[PDB]
């Protein structure tokens, strides 16, 4: 599958793509405002994620730090990033179908649209000003709005027992972005697409 990753933000982001134990394609790249990066994701990829990182500094060797979404200090991510990270999530060619969603379960840093570029399904978007409206106790100093599990580490927020309900914090994310996951047992907002669809992920789709 092809993913086009587009930075429509007025600021530079460092895109990342990983399935948790490996990079997808190159794994990461700098995107200046307006730049597009096309990657190729192997069919059958389960549990892939794409996200943006902000305020990064990398040396020549591709080693450094980012204020949101850092993946162990690497430009080319092999593992998932540090919250807060708005997440584009996908599993491809699962019994004939692709499954895509946006998630705020690991917080929010950059607004996002995640849409197919081929026919047969709809896209999803979370583009509200979640950082500006973020509850005081969830604000991340480096930027972004943390999820409550990251901040408080309780069974209820992290849904550790497999039983949990919505919370005042999850409802905040859900109010602002109804089409994104707001906690682990949220009513699924997953979209089913034809297997082997292609996609575009746009950072800052409205601005």
């Amino acid at each position: 599958a092809t993913f086009e990753i587009v930075n429509r933000c007025s600021y530079t982001v460092w895109a990342a793509a990983s399935k948790g134990d490996a990079a997808l394609d190159a794994g990461g790249r700098q995107l200046n405002s307006g730049e597009s990066w096309t990657i190729n994701v192997e069919p059958g990829t389960n549990g892939g994620k794409i996200w943006a990182r902000t305020d990064c500094y990398f040396d020549d060797s591709g080693s450094g730090i980012c204020k949101t979404g850092d993946c162990g200090g690497l430009l080319r991510c092999k593992r998932f990033g540090r919250p807060p990270t708005t997440l584009a999530e996908f599993s491809l060619n699962q019994y004939g179908k692709d499954y895509i969603d946006i998630s705020n379960i690991k917080g929010f840093n950059v607004p996002m649209d995640f849409s197919p570029t081929t026919r047969g399904c709809r896209g999803v978007r979370c583009a509200a000003d979640i950082v500006g409206q973020c509850p005081a106790k969830l604000k991340a100093p480096g930027g972004g709005c943390n999820d409550a599990c990251t901040v408080f580490q309780t069974s209820e927020y992290c849904c550790t027992t497999g039983k949990c309900g919505p919370t005042e914090y999850s409802r905040f994310f859900k109010r602002l972005c109804p089409d994104a996951f707001s906690y682990v047992l949220d009513k699924p907002t997953t979209v089913t697409c034809p297997g082997s669809s292609n996609y575009r992920v746009t950072f800052c789709p409205t601005a």
